[PDB]
């Protein structure tokens, strides 16, 4: 059973200007996805240091970044504190509407795309290189969902039946044809050590076979 909604009016524009502006600068999504999964990671440890049942779905607090020239996906998998049903349809959009507003209004007075992070919404950036992104996150509350869109305006959410994550969030990223560059170890190595190098938790580079 799949559902489809309609993204709100505010971040399908947002999700247009990041799919349709002339940038170069489109390694910067790493960053940000990066960023995500450190916040998650953040916030798992500290409700663990006043519960630490919350730890039951796995100790282990790290990123693995998977790249897979076969399906040409790149994927980012975290052991943070995952998305809720509520999350993924109405919560984070919530927060995205007033981010986006300030973005918008920002980069007509004069701020770059690189600059998304300052406005809470990075994880849109993720369609600079993908023309699919899909999410597959556990929250220890809740059921595991898988959550996915190729933009136009709408996303769709379902219950995975897929192999059980424990806890966090796999972001799938579905890359454009002209953006097979980010599945190189070099490419990733080098993003990274310009961009996330003093991120608090182990990133762990998997080599494709
Ligand atoms: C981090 C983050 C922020 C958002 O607005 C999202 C919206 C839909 C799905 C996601 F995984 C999301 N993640």
């Amino acid at each position: 059973e799949v559902e489809t909604f309609a993204f709100q009016a505010e971040i399908a524009q947002l999700m247009s200007l990041i799919i349709n502006t002339f940038y170069s600068n489109k390694e910067i999504f790493l960053r940000e996805l990066i960023s995500n999964s450190s916040d998650a990671l953040d916030k798992i440890r500290y409700e663990s240091l006043t519960d630490p049942s919350k730890l039951d779905s796995g100790k282990e607090l790290h990123i693995n970044l998977i790249p897979n020239k076969q399906d040409r996906t790149l994927t980012i998998v975290d052991t943070g504190i995952g998305m809720t049903k509520a999350d993924l349809i109405n919560n984070l959009g919530t927060i995205a509407k007033s981010g986006t507003k300030a973005f918008m209004e920002a980069l007509q007075a004069g701020a770059d795309i690189s600059m998304i992070g300052q406005f809470g919404v990075g994880f849109y950036s993720a369609y600079l290189v993908a023309e699919k992104v899909t999410v597959i996150t556990k929250h220890n509350d809740d059921e595991q969902y898988a959550w996915e869109s190729s933009a136009g305006g709408s996303f769709t959410v379902r219950t995975d039946t897929g192999e059980p994550m424990g806890r966090g969030t796999k972001v799938i990223l579905h890359l454009k044809e002209d953006q097979t560059e980010y599945l190189e170890e070099r490419r990733i190595k080098e993003i990274v050590k310009k961009h996330s190098q003093f991120i608090g938790y182990p990133i762990t580079l998997f080599v494709e076979k």
